[PDB]
């Protein structure tokens, strides 16, 4: 049995390598950070909720330490967390990596797990719920490993919950069928289609095929008819299926002066206070601690801070009750935008909801197509 | 403040330019920015009625319509007959539904049917479809102008009007009005909708004509003729069925029917003339395969309701009392029809008259257009559907010679070439002028088309892939699934040796076009497929509980780009092909660490030069800033679940005498994570070195021969020593080596004399057809041979005689390889072991095609790595066959056998 099992894995591995790939059969092979199995259940089970028998999915563990590998306690605990993620029905890998830290070993994970042209193109990693209560090191290093996605063409997925994804298995909120709420998706920017392929997938299961799919986006006050025509033409062109569309004219009103006094004091024990001497002259005080920042720096991205905390406020204001929030990912340039900033820009995106937020970004690929070649 | 989202950031909004290639209506086509942008430092078209239903409307209705279905009527009976409209429209409707849900997916091109099997299912079936779509459409046009035809002559004769004879009028009408369709074609679509908008009212007003027939009291004519208009007592009669003849079978009636009314893809096949096919498509077929279903049930009740089965035809046949003695209900509306019904000869009536129909209606000759305005239309839409498909077909290079064909004119690239073609093929069939043994032919081809389509939307259906988004969804993958097997069960059911002959020509199409590769790449359900397949698989393979019940050797090749060191992959493959997992790793130094897309396209041209050796590999890359830590990240993280690899293969490298220490401190340390990581270690060497920098030769591609395989077991290490050259011995290239086997079973492991080492041997199954002992091993060697030893290894000697072990560390701390005195003295005798088994494997097998030898092991610390690869060096030297220095992980092999 298993040596068939094999050899018919091996022959179709084998044989898909012929196979060339085409933007009709893209397909999201998701590499999970989830540690334990067992401890962060949540990214589990929505990651399998609509990757199960549609696409590859990987649970990376990461042990963080000194080891000469090998040993059979290794290969005891991976059987065990295999048998955990066997008995609950999902189609998932387990893939473990010894690494002196977290960035190391996902490193090491995107890029060489997988097989052939079953490799993994997006990175599932919960959000860093205590990066605040916490030393700025492992949020330079958090911030670095979306970096490192990045650089590896890589699609990024962050999950936010309320309560933290870290906890008979434990019951998920993404086991039980969310009925008629909405999936409510804010295409601010194009990044080829990721943010509307991953909820149409979703919503192509049971437990969330009853759901209302509303898509947001940006336009502009005196064209709100026409941009809803071009977005809704667009959609339908996608062949998604989504029901509503919505123009948001007023992304780019001044926030609340409450809700950006709140984002100031979020940064306020990062901030080098040192934006008056030249950038040439600031990163010597940053060799130690990479990741203050520079008054230069937060006028540069000052706009876009905004920008974040008026999202924010928007999404509040019409996501209240969704079953699900999908945000497009802002992208921030690698030695303009410190760790610190991006974390503070990811916590004000998603903040004050009972999130199941996902913020999504593509490579800037198309995976979505009206066309038949 | 209230401007356009978007003007202030290097983001750009979701538009429609983005994703579509065509040409950008203003300026160009704008373009997203790339990741690294953001990322990184520093023509007349027509209309769904005019375009699909009035063409599919005009292709399903025939001649069937005012010849057959009258007397099929009348033969089965309107229950039997309705039954048999049904069935055909299940079948037809099942077949509309598949289009129409292959036929919204992204937008569809100029192809008609072709184009969407092929873009749907792949180019393999696509292209003998395509080929026998434009065939069948080539020959049909041929069969309708040679019924226009016949009925052109039958009407001259009836006039008493002939040319020559039967047999030649029919040529010449038919060549005639082929010419004349062609001559309509060629002059634009615009002159084709109008032809087809013509003979759509022509039929239009026979219908109207028929019905008003069918209402106003019978004449003596009429009546003597078996109508009698709508009576109760006659449509109760016409219920049942009456059969008669030698066709007087439901089978037979069903046959004469189904094939007559099914060419509903009319329509379809213009869908590069269409405004919106994927709104139109649907809709026109769906609303046309209905109305035409409503014309057949409702023709076969009025006509089933309003003349008898039977009517001498004759005006003297009125009953009148005295004579004759009446009998049925003809003779309660004052009719003798007792003769004829009698003696079985009457030539009127539903039954006996082919022409009742035409009879019936309120002027024959209306009628008459009727059959001309269907015959030509679907002549003209057989035409049209040919050329277009076969234009289509040849733009899309899948045959070798047909390519000429193709080539677009004014305005809309118009296949003159294609038309051209078809009205010579249909002139060539034409002047035969005889096609009743050519028609199953044709009609099995049209079903084989079907099924195809069905076939192809269960396909894409049950593939399910996350581009498979139609946004017709009022269709069944399982209801497509029978409407393709009921299309070939009806397929062999009418016509069994037309049937074969129809799947043999798709068959061998198909295997021409597998077999040539084509070099399209459209996106079908079959890749789809195979990559489901494979990750179906896969996960299966995951769920499988872990046992040691299925050894595999599962190897993990160092050959950097694989055509630079085309041996290792080769000699690897030999030996892993069909069996067992190899990966192709390759570490790229690289200024820090990035993933570009070049990177992705030297990979995929690696992949594609694998795949083109013929050889069942997955290619790695990685960057690291080492070859030591990308191994170590590819034997972390390779594989994937179960299949991962526990094999390091890597080759020997001959310049560790001339070139930087610390690179052979490197090689030695992958050797020792290897070994650390569980690893089998397999070092191969070659007197001209792996790296040679179409496919380049290598010595593992040719036969070997009667040389023999030498294996120098002098550990046990679990098998793997002796399972690679067992599984290089069962190639047929390998197959006539002996296997000679030099067992010093156990040095330091208490060997058995002869029994254990046989033992082991059978237990192998290896067939190890000698054994041979060489105890002579501790013997001093030549003092010649460790002379040179010494000298090899005196430029790493760290002359450390007098110092301890304690502060020998300091001056290695920048200089590990370096050896130590004490070092020299301890590894002395185990170091000359290596010198004397270079010689006992210099004077055996010098003529061997393999030499396999235990890999010594270099204990981590206490034996620099300068050391160990002067182990390696002198175990394998001055030999001319390929050496394998192998040690095995320590675990029973022995589970992988039967
Ligand atoms: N050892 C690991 N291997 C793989 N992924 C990890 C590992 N540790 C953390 N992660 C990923 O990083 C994310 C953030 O983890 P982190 O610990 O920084 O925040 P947290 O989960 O709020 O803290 P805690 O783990 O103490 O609950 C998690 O969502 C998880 O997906
Ligand atoms: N970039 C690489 N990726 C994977 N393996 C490598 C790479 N470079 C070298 N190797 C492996 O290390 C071995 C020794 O290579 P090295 O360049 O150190 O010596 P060499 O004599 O040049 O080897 P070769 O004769 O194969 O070129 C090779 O047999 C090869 O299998
Ligand atoms: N012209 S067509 O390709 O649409 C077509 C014609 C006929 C069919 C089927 C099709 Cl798809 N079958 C019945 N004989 S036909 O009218 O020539």
């Amino acid at each position: 049995v298993q040596a068939g099992s094999y050899n018919l894995a091996l022959s179709y591995s084998v044989g898909l390598n012929e196979v060339e790939d085409h933007i009709k059969n893209y397909r999201p092979q998701c590499l999970v950070l989830t540690g334990p199995p067992n401890f962060r259940p949540a990214l589990v089970d929505f990651v399998g909720t609509f990757t199960r028998n549609l696409s590859l999915m990987i649970c990376g563990h990461v042990l963080i330490g000194p080891h000469k590998q090998r040993m059979p306690e290794l290969q005891l605990i991976a059987n065990g967390h295999t048998k955990w993620l066997n008995k609950r029905k999902i189609k998932a890998f387990y893939s473990d990596v010894i690494a002196e830290d977290l960035r190391r070993g996902v490193q090491i994970l995107m890029q060489a797990a997988g097989l052939g042209r079953m490799k993994p193109n997006i990175l599932v990693v919960g959000f860093k719920k205590n990066w605040q209560s916490a030393h700025p090191a492992t949020v330079e290093d958090y911030i670095g490993i979306l970096h490192d996605a990045f650089d590896f063409n890589y699609g990024v997925c962050v999950m936010r919950m309320r309560e933290g994804l870290n906890v008979e298995q434990a019951t998920t909120i993404f086991q039980s069928e969310q009925g008629k709420k909405t999936i409510d998706i804010y295409w601010l920017f194009d990044d080829g289609g990721l943010t509307l392929l991953i909820p149409y997938l979703l919503g192509r299961k049971r437990r969330w095929s009853k759901c209302k799919i509303r898509v947001f986006v940006g336009g502009q006050i005196n064209r709100m008819d026409q941009e809803r025509k071009a977005i809704i033409s667009l959609l339908s062109k996608f062949r998604l299926g989504f029901h509503e569309v919505h123009i948001l004219p007023d992304i780019n009103q001044n926030p609340r002066a409450e809700h950006t006094k709140r984002f100031e004091d979020m940064i306020a024990p990062f901030r080098l206070n040192d934006g008056f001497k030249d950038e040439a002259t600031v990163n010597e005080m940053r060799r130690d601690c990479p990741w203050k920042i520079s008054d230069e720096e937060i006028t540069k991205n000052r706009v876009k801070s905004l920008r974040q905390v008026r999202l924010n406020e928007i999404v509040l204001d019409y996501s209240r009750d969704a079953a699900l929030i999908v945000i497009t990912l802002p992208i921030g340039r690698k030695g303009k935008c410190p760790s610190s900033l991006y974390m503070a820009w990811l916590e004000t995106l998603s903040q004050d909801l009972r999130p199941p937020v996902i913020l999504i970004r593509g490579n800037q690929e198309n995976v979505l197509t009206f066309y038949c070649q």
